[PDB]
């Protein structure tokens, strides 16, 4: 289903691409919540875990800013808009 809608939330996977069109790491949401204000862009980040593929790349690592927003490993956990985030189907067999 690709008609033009989605919906990412917490607890599911999606790939986050933290560089500019370089390669996108699947993750499965842990928060969702903005940061800014009026300072840069608006936009509301996607707290994602980084998957054993992309693990060791995160930043904010549950925490932003001292704001403890979420709990993940060493380098997992991360923030993105939803356009950064990738949809991936939860259905890898089918027939």
């Amino acid at each position: 289903g690709s008609s033009g809608s989605s919906g990412i939330d917490v607890g599911c996977p999606v790939k986050v691409q933290l560089r500019s069109g370089e390669e996108k790491f699947p993750g499965v949401v842990r928060f969702r919540g903005p940061l800014l204000a009026e300072r840069t862009v608006s936009g509301i980040f996607f707290g994602v875990e980084l998957l054993e593929e992309g693990r060791g790349q995160g930043f904010t690592d549950g925490v932003y800013q001292g704001k403890q927003l979420f709990q993940c490993d060493e380098d997992c956990g991360v923030f993105v808009a939803l356009d950064k985030l990738e949809l991936i189907e939860s259905g890898p067999s089918s027939g």
